[PDB]
């Protein structure tokens, strides 16, 4: 039973590469990351960048999260982010996906002593 920052780490965190280089590399991930076990996820965001870079985010901008809440923060600098978004002809169990890579602020909720990201609400 994962903790909201395990979860977090697992879907979002990718240090290993600085950019997806692969019209691929969506469909890689979200298998590897076991984000397409019983369903295709249909919307994943995976970031670049150390873990304590995007850790550190939680002392940065605060801003309102998308429902409401008070407790998102947005990443001073960008950030080499990774959106996996399904595509139209994608179906269980042969999830499909589109791959964009871009720099963007991110924007995440944070929570928890430590205080850490424990979702992503958005890319700017
Ligand atoms: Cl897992
Ligand atoms: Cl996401
Ligand atoms: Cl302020
Ligand atoms: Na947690």
């Amino acid at each position: 039973k994962e903790t909201a920052a395990a979860k977090f780490e697992r879907q979002h965190m990718d240090s290993s590469t600085s950019a997806a280089s692969s019209s691929n590399y969506c469909n890689q991930m979200m298998k590897s990351r076991n984000l397409t076990k019983d369903r295709c996820k249909p919307v994943n965001t995976f970031v670049h960048e150390s873990l304590a870079d995007v850790q550190a985010v939680c002392s940065q901008k605060n801003v309102a999260c998308k429902n409401g809440q008070t407790n998102c923060y947005q990443s001073y600098s960008t950030m080499s982010i990774t959106d996996c978004r399904e595509t139209g002809s994608s179906k269980y169990p042969n999830c499909a996906y589109k791959t964009t890579q871009a720099n963007k602020h991110i924007i995440v909720a944070c929570e928890g002593n430590p205080y850490v990201p424990v979702h992503f609400d958005a890319s700017v």
